[PDB]
């Protein structure tokens, strides 16, 4: 009785690509949020976290491909690649500082960098969330 398989919409497929990569974006957002939390007492916990961010970023940036060709709206599809493009720089910067503090926990500036970075990438991941949900569903 009218289902998205018998009669599907263009953006009706984007719903999966949207939801899938936002999950990863939220996962990244909590990972970076752990990075700032851990770095108080735990600079070694930042080892798996840096790998974690690195790993899931690859997935997020990857789903940017099938999502862009699924998004019926130009801007939605465009912003997808743009935000993960930005994230590629920010996440790499973060994991570098995470690995640096991981070596020297006594250095406050290394940690400061990470703190300044995490809050920003948590926004940049939110921009994937926002770009995708521009259709509002």
């Amino acid at each position: 009785g009218i289902d998205p398989f018998t009669m599907g919409d263009p953006e009706g497929s984007f719903v999966d690509y949207q939801t899938t990569m936002v999950r990863t974006a939220k996962a990244i957002a909590v990972t970076v949020q752990e990075m700032v939390t851990k770095s108080n007492t735990s600079p070694e916990e930042l080892g798996p976290l840096a790998n974690q961010l690195t790993s899931d970023y690859g997935r997020l940036a990857s789903q940017a491909k099938p999502a862009a060709v699924a998004a019926e709206n130009e801007e939605i599809g465009a912003h997808i690649k743009h935000r993960v493009q930005e994230l590629g720089h920010g996440c790499s910067a973060l994991v570098t500082k995470a690995g640096a503090l991981q070596c020297s926990p006594s250095d406050v500036y290394t940690k400061k960098e990470l703190i300044e970075c995490a809050r920003r990438v948590s926004e940049k991941v939110s921009h994937v969330l926002a770009a995708l949900q521009a259709g509002n569903r």
